[PDB]
């Protein structure tokens, strides 16, 4: 159908994930848990895992906060989405702190098995709670963090 959708609040908070409507999944031929990039403002876009929702409505997205500023959008806005199946996973992902081992004590974790999806520019938070930039990745554009991943910064 159409591939625009209009942004809504997540109860999800997981910044590695939307959701919408199972009929908007299918419509678009997506499944459950695939990665989508999804394009925003600004000529800004970043990859999310994409999960069904009931409580999400057909002409709509829900996205967390973190999300929203990487796409720098408002509740209300409308982005578009894409299916995104050249992705595969990561060897050197560089993670600037932004707000400026204990390094990996935040980053370590949040990255422990759970395969999250990277766009080179994001943004994005770890729980006190931290904000780090990816500045690089070994696709130069988008990957996925398999175990054995290269997180090589502070």
């Amino acid at each position: 159908g159409s591939n625009r959708l209009v942004v809504d609040e997540a109860i999800n908070d997981d910044n590695s994930v939307v959701s919408l409507h199972p009929a908007t999944m299918e419509k678009l031929q997506l499944f459950r848990g695939d990665t989508i990039l999804i394009k925003g403002k600004k000529r800004k876009d970043t990859v999310c895992i994409a999960l069904a929702d009931e409580t999400c409505e057909e002409p709509k997205i829900r996205m967390n906060k973190v999300v929203r500023s990487n796409l720098r959008v408002r509740l209300g806005d409308v982005i578009s989405v894409h299916q995104c199946p050249d992705v595969k996973y990561g060897k050197r992902v560089h993670i600037l702190p932004v707000d400026d081992n204990l390094f990996d004590a935040y980053l370590k974790p949040y990255f422990l098995e759970a395969y999250r999806p990277v766009r080179k520019g994001d943004l994005f938070l770890v729980r006190r709670s931290v904000e780090f930039k990816v500045i690089e990745t070994d696709p130069a554009e988008y990957c996925v963090v398999a175990p054995d991943t290269e997180i090589f910064c502070e």
